[PDB]
């Protein structure tokens, strides 16, 4: 197989470009951005993902600037970036070299669902906790991901490490500067966005995360809307109709859907009989109409649903130890530093 050699720039640290060689390139996704590849690095043998995107030569890439400032165990690492030219004049591609992770939450959840099985609650705890950690970290910079869904939750089945990926929709949210409302993948889209809100906060990711939790407990998407508007109908069938106060808290640009009143479906009746109460409780505090009433990612990590993960005798079902769940930096605690007593249990303290 033919080797490609590029002069690529490290994602972290100062601009010191290095020769990087790779081989065994194969197409593994596409989208409006362009195309994504798998590849193997010649020197180490380690697998990588390569996001190739058509980038204008004048303007700076938003996703690149976000990826260069992030360093976290639950976020896919930008190893390198490089530029490659096109056939046409002034046609430049940005290439982001990211670490390869062999599975996703989507694929794993679908394995259980096709076999008529529930994902064990230990994995639900592990995967959701690490998601809320990834969100606590990005939100502390004012970065909102805006595309939290199972396909963007990468995982290693042997270690149970979860890595958040695809920062193509992500943005530094600035109070008083508008943002687009038609954002996020439909099933995971917060209700304020469906009402056309352009002044929204990082709590949209917490809604999205709540939808992921519910999906893993149910074995299927909780709000499977067949269009942008029917998405609200599906939410209403569980949560009930939002009150005018709740509609006002969502900061809408239009409220002329003309929906009939529907009563809330009790949270216990949504899920299976044997669903743990703490899972239901956590889900009730994530899937809230009022965006400010939702738990922060750090408060979510501290919920009683994740207590099993803080128990010193916890192991994975394959025999191995759990990943590093407690090495919290000051940056990731900055929203609420008194939560460290709950988040870092006695045996994990330093
Ligand atoms: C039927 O065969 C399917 C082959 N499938 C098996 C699972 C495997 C899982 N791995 C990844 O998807 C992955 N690993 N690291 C990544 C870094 C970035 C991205 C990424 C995601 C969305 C949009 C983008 F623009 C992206 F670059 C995905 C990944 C993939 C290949």
């Amino acid at each position: 197989s033919k080797v490609t050699t590029v002069v690529a720039t490290p994602g972290q640290g100062p601009d010191r470009p290095q020769e990087v060689s790779y081989t065994d390139t194969k197409v593994i996704g596409n989208g409006s951005f362009g195309v994504v590849y798998q590849a193997k690095l010649c020197d180490s043998g380690e697998l990588v993902a390569i996001k190739k995107v058509l980038q204008d030569k004048r303007f700076k890439n938003r996703e690149l600037q976000i990826m260069r400032k992030l360093d976290h165990c639950n976020i896919v690492r930008l190893r390198y970036f490089f530029y490659s030219s096109g056939e046409k004049k002034d046609e430049v591609y940005l290439n982001l070299v990211l670490d390869y992770v062999p599975e996703t939450v989507y694929r794993v959840a679908r394995h259980y669902s096709r076999a008529k099985q529930t994902l064990p609650v230990i994995y639900v705890k592990l995967y959701m906790y690490q998601l809320f950690r990834s969100l606590a970290y990005i939100h502390s910079f004012g970065i909102c991901h805006r595309d939290i869904k199972p396909q963007n939750l990468l995982l290693d089945p042997d270690t149970a490490v979860l890595k958040l990926c695809d920062f193509g929709s992500a943005k530094q949210l600035v109070r008083g500067e508008p943002n687009v409302s038609y954002i996020c993948s439909r099933y995971y889209r917060a209700p304020e966005l469906i009402f056309g809100a352009t002044d929204y906060t990082s709590s949209i990711d917490v809604w999205s995360a709540g939808c992921v939790l519910a999906e893993l407990l149910l074995g299927q998407p909780i709000f499977p809307g067949d269009s942008g508007v029917d998405q609200l109908v599906e939410i209403i069938k569980v949560l009930g109709t939002p009150t005018r106060e709740q509609i006002r808290e969502m900061n809408p640009n239009y409220t002329e859907f003309k929906f009939p009143q529907i009563k809330a479906h009790p949270w216990t009746k949504v899920f299976r009989p044997r669903t743990p109460p703490e899972a239901i409780a956590l889900c009730s505090r994530l899937l809230e109409y009022t965006p400010t009433a939702r738990l922060t990612p750090l408060e979510a990590c501290a919920h009683s649903f994740f207590d099993e993960l803080r128990d010193p005798n916890v192991k994975l079902p394959n025999g191995r130890d759990t990943p590093a769940l407690f090495n919290f930096t000051t940056q990731e605690l900055s929203s609420n530093p008194p939560l460290a007593t709950i988040l870092i249990p006695p045996h994990a303290r330093i």
